[PDB]
């Protein structure tokens, strides 16, 4: 006999545990998209939205990039995005990541003609 | 050679795929935990953060449940969870289930006593 609360721990509780915990995402990922190559990249952010809606975020409101320079603009939502950090330190070669998706908004700095993003300056929160 | 432009597109943009989806976390723990015997249960909610903290809701906002009767009560901060949803099509007895992993408050309902969750009503969209 399967007590309320012990139903509700089963059906709904894994503490510890997520899609991105366990997800080789980020290893996969850095290396396909060549950042494993010379050396293990420390830190990366993968946007998951539409191509046009990052491109976007050049036209909305403009805040200053995280050192000062340059011109960043901030999105008018919160988009999806995933975190890879380089875990366990060094290796390289092995370039180990722990997977982090999420949604935040972000910030970007843009340049050119057209006015497009050229740096991923951060994300908010 | 390769253009600012490009670089980010490389290093920052997946517009497809992401750590969810292609995550095969529901696909097991909805069959793990018993959600698809005898039928494929439709769509459920995992929360990851330590059970202490799922059960001190029970302590905090009390409100109208949303989708169910009884005494809810919704988080006070936004919480680690992974909705599982049947994709369309899916046929018993392997269920299969489109992962989506986010932050959101979350709503359960409670009694007994010790009060805890016996019920998981909602996450607040």
């Amino acid at each position: 006999k399967e007590s309320a609360a012990a139903k509700f721990e089963r059906q709904h509780m894994d503490s510890g545990n997520s899609p991105s915990s366990s997800s080789t995402y980020c290893n996969q990922m850095m290396r396909r998209r060549n950042m494993t190559q010379g050396r293990c990249k420390p830190v990366n952010t993968f946007v998951h939205e539409p191509l046009v809606d990052v491109q976007n975020v050049c036209f909305q409101e403009k805040v200053t990039c995280k050192n000062g320079q340059g011109n960043c603009y901030k999105s008018n939502s919160s988009m999806h995005i995933t975190d890879c950090r380089l875990t366990n330190g060094s290796r390289y070669p092995n370039c180990a990541y722990r997977t982090s998706q999420k949604e935040r908004h972000i910030i970007v700095a843009c340049e050119g003609s057209p006015y497009v993003p050229v740096h991923f300056d951060a994300s908010v929160e």
